[PDB]
């Protein structure tokens, strides 16, 4: 774990605006996406080789409402234009959602809620994993960026509901994800600065790495021999306007850790896909992937809103409810006077005019995937369309339906008590912002309609581009030598509750196997 202090900008001594890169240069590495996997990603293959990552959004001190916790609601409530940290979609679903759009990727505008990913995760998944390198991954990223919360009202009071409620046993403060109520450790320190993976930059070689701003990658560069397909570089556009090269040397690759959207996008208008889906946008076949933009994933965010009749401190998330099949927390903010985009599920729903707590539950998994699909020419700007189908398999729905009932009961328990309206038992009695509970708990398919009607996204979505789908078990595109994947969209299913401690990993240990395998060769 870290102590708490400054956000960390001693990597801007080499961080460039794209306008100001070279308009072609050589690289031993070249990672498009500067994000939460891209970052340690980057840091760990500096500190060794020639590496550029390139990043279409800005510096985080150009928007200094992302470098506080305070600042987490600001960031979603603000405008989408093309330049800003956020980016608002909204899936074929019909579900408000965002990702990223800044260096040090969503981790820049996330909860910041911190957690190892689930041991039994690592066996099961597809790629045979060092676990002496995981676990001692995780320390290198922890020692520099994740901490230990301080005891807040709200969040106390949400561990003792979580226990009275039935969510045994009690961990104390701890960083695995396991079954159980826990305090886990977050990414704001206990100033409420925020620490996100711009900061591992820092953890690289200052000599070796270059970082490039408001650089939107546009294509990935393949070259015809020898005898098969290799990357050879990527093109990017900067601010201007102006299209520049960058190339990999000899023994190098091109790595994209541009997240479940970014990824999938930038390898299907680089004609890495579906063979009559690329056709059909008249998009040059340069490999046939049939797999890429498939098995998209969201865990579905099912919640209750509740307004005290006192007021009640804003809190960031540490208290986590974990239960096998769906996972547990609680929000408590300020008012709303302009909407958080993503935060409900639709721009429409009633804003909170007092202080609000918000009971969220995800489903693991999930099991329901969908389809990214391009409709923009090749507008790497314009993005994708995605659909998610929640609830679309039927098991989702039944671990829905089980924690919304646990929430009925986290509702029920003597912790809650006291910010009830009136003084009525049961689940009764709360002042409910937007859709309550079924009133019966044993009404089985009421509780399905009510997680089919008030589903939001956790924001947590993933998949796209799989192993042993799309990528090898060291994340390589199967038949193109010198590309990479390495990112949210790499697994299907959820790593834990939350997931930027897995991806965070995810991208340094990558960068060790690179190592190792250019040492062993
Ligand atoms: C509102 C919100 C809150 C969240 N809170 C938590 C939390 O509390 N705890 C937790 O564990 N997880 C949380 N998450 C999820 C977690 O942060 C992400 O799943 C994690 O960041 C994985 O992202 P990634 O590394 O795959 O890609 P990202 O971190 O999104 O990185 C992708 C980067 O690549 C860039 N990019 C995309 N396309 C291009 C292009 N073609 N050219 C150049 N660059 C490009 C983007 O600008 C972006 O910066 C939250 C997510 C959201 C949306």
């Amino acid at each position: 774990l870290a102590t708490t202090s400054d956000h960390d900008f001693s990597y801007l001594s080499f961080a460039y605006d794209a306008t100001d890169l070279e308009l072609e240069g050589s690289y031993d590495y070249v990672i498009v996406g500067g994000g939460t996997s891209g970052c340690p990603l980057a840091a760990t293959l500096s500190e060794k080789y020639k590496v550029l990552v390139l990043e279409r959004g800005t510096l985080p001190t150009a928007y200094p409402n992302l470098l506080t916790s305070d600042g987490f609601i600001y960031n979603l409530q603000q405008e989408d234009d093309g330049q800003t940290p956020v980016e608002r979609f909204v899936s074929g679903d019909g579900i408000d959602d965002v990702r990223g759009r800044v260096l040090g990727g969503t981790s820049m505008i996330n909860a910041g809620v911190y957690a190892r990913a689930n041991t039994k995760i690592f066996s099961a998944s597809g790629i045979e994993w060092d676990m002496d390198l995981v676990n001692q991954t995780y320390d290198w990223v922890e020692d520099t960026i994740v901490y230990k919360p301080d005891k807040q009202a709200w969040q106390s009071l949400t561990k003792t509901a979580f226990l009275e409620a039935g969510v045994l046993p009690d961990n104390g403060f701890s960083l695995d994800h396991e079954a159980g109520t826990r305090l886990t450790g977050s990414t704001f320190d206990n100033n409420g600065t925020r620490h996100a993976s711009d900061e591992l930059l820092n953890k690289g070689d200052p000599n070796n790495l270059r970082v490039a701003v408001h650089a939107s990658v546009e294509k990935i560069i393949f070259s015809s021999n020898s005898s098969g397909v290799t990357a050879i570089g990527v093109i990017y556009k900067d601010s201007n306007g102006t299209p520049h090269q960058a190339f990999v040397r000899g023994e190098g690759e091109v790595i994209v850790s541009a997240g479940p959207i970014g990824s999938p996008q930038l390898l299907l208008l680089s004609g890495v896909g579906p063979e009559s889906y690329l056709s059909s946008l008249n998009i040059p076949v340069v490999l046939s992937h049939p797999y890429v933009g498939q098995f998209l994933h969201d865990n579905p965010r099912n919640f209750i809103n509740i307004l005290p009749p006192n007021p009640i401190e804003p809190s960031t998330v540490t208290v986590l409810g974990i239960t096998s099949n769906f996972y547990q927390c609680s929000f408590s903010s300020l008012p709303f006077s302009i909407p958080p985009f993503a935060f409900f599920p639709n721009p429409t729903y009633p804003l909170p005019n007092s202080t609000f707590a918000h009971f969220v539950n995800k489903v693991p998994g999930p099991l329901s995937y969908g389809s990214i699909t391009l409709n923009s020419d090749s507008d790497v700007r314009v993005a994708p369309n995605v659909k998610f189908n929640y609830y679309s398999n039927s098991t989702d729905l039944a671990h829905c339906v089980s924690g919304m009932k646990k929430i009925g009961e986290l509702l029920s328990s003597d912790a809650l008590k006291p910010y009830k309206v009136e003084d009525l038992p049961g689940i009764d009695g709360f002042d409910i912002l937007g859709i309550p509970l079924p009133e019966n708990q044993t009404d089985d398919a009421a509780f399905e309609t009510f997680c089919r009607e008030a589903v939001a996204s956790y924001w947590h979505y993933h998949g796209g581009c799989l192993v042993g789908e799309v990528l090898d078990g060291d994340f390589r595109v199967t038949g193109i030598n010198a590309l990479r994947v390495v990112d949210g969209s790499t697994f299907p299913y959820s790593p834990a509750s939350h997931p930027q401690g897995f991806y965070l990993m995810l991208g340094r240990y990558v960068g060790s196997k690179i190592l190792q395998e250019r040492s062993a060769a």
